């Protein structure tokens, strides 16, 4: 989905390594699914998982080591 208007920086994240946990230390999602950081921290980063849609589903927070930017 192209942006014509960029007031607002945040582009998506992607990178689970098709990886699904049941804790909220992590995520329940494999990979190729879009997201965006909640909060960041100098420790860890919060991200959400959310549906197809863009409406919110699964929650945790992971190292930048495991996802990557998805620059557009």
């Amino acid at each position: 989905m192209v942006s014509r208007d960029q007031a607002h920086l945040g582009p998506k994240y992607v990178g689970l390594w098709d990886f699904k946990s049941r804790t909220d230390e992590e995520l329940s999602f494999r990979a190729g699914d879009v997201f965006h950081v909640a909060r960041k921290e100098e420790q860890w980063w919060w991200a959400t998982l959310l549906d197809e849609a863009g409406g919110a589903v699964a929650q945790g927070y992971v190292p930048h080591n495991y996802l990557a930017e998805r620059e557009t």
